[PDB]
């Protein structure tokens, strides 16, 4: 069902290199496009992954990548989901910088405001919305990536808010505080997503350490208005941002914040 014979598989291009390793295109029975993740020995908690998998096979949304099955017959396994043509938001925003207008902008916050929208209805948490786990297809459409995933990393320097590789600059002061994770933390790093893409893929506190970065947003400071964003759109990322959780709006509200721009400004 969900599992998939790896002998249907066709591994035809490298996508690169991520958490867990090396990511192919593909082809499945030779027709279906398909994106295969060729889980590094080591990388992975894999067993809890297989039995969480039974769980996210049942997250269907059309901004969510899809999760089309597993290899699990064989170790290590493979992940196969959509593929999204135009690879990582991050480095879309980054190629496409002067190329962009300002409406276009914001369905693309529209599309991941309403992935994880559908997400919070489901009372399923990302752990680690940024536009690098967002993903971009053939249309434009940007699309929520690796959903959950951040429970299954092997690497203490990932895990630990205290590692090189936490991600600092996303997290509410309660995650950094706390490890207190929640849909309101979800909202938080959504807010700074919404700011990586009016500010067309800058790193956000890009002159502060990562320590800096958590005493900043302790003492009420936050990430300044992109140009690009005008104050309607600014503030809605910086509704995310509020200090406390209780009082960030529900990706529910703020799909209809963005819904009544996108009318306002076009
Ligand atoms: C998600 C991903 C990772 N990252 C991870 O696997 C990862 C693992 C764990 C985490 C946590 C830390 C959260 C646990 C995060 C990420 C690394 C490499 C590739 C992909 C990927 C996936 N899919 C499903 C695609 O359709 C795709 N598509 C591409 C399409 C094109 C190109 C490309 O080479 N391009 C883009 C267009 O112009 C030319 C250059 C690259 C990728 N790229």
């Amino acid at each position: 069902a969900w599992e998939i014979d790896p002998k249907d598989l066709t591994f035809l291009k490298e996508l690169g290199t991520g958490q867990f390793g090396v990511v192919k295109y593909g082809k499945w029975r030779g027709q279906y496009d398909v994106a295969i993740k060729m889980i590094k020995e080591g990388s992975m908690s894999e067993d809890e992954f297989i039995e969480e998998a039974k769980v996210m096979m049942n997250l269907s949304h059309e901004k969510l990548v899809q999760l089309y099955g597993v290899c699990t017959k064989q170790r290590p396994i493979f992940i196969i989901t959509e593929y999204m043509a135009n690879g990582c938001l991050l480095n879309y925003l980054r190629e496409m910088r002067h190329r962009f207008q300002t409406q276009q902008l914001l369905e693309m916050c529209k599309d991941v405001c309403e992935a994880m929208e559908y997400l919070e209805s489901k009372q399923f948490l990302h752990r680690d919305l940024a536009a690098r786990n967002c993903l971009v297809n053939d249309q434009g459409v940007v699309k929520v990536s690796d959903f959950g995933m951040t429970r299954f990393v092997l690497d203490d320097e990932y895990t630990s808010s205290t590692g090189t590789k936490f991600p600092v600059k996303w997290a509410s002061p309660e995650v950094l505080m706390y490890s207190k994770f929640s849909s309101k933390s979800d909202i938080w790093a959504f807010g700074v997503l919404m700011w990586e893409i009016y500010s067309l893929g800058k790193m956000p506190y890009e002159r502060f350490t990562n320590s800096e970065t958590a005493e900043h947003i302790a003492q009420g400071l936050r990430l300044p208005r992109p140009h690009l964003a005008s104050e309607r759109v600014y503030a809605i990322m910086y509704s995310c941002w509020h200090e406390k959780a209780d009082e960030r709006p529900t990706f529910k509200i703020l799909l209809s914040n963005i819904l009544d721009v996108m009318d306002e400004e076009s």
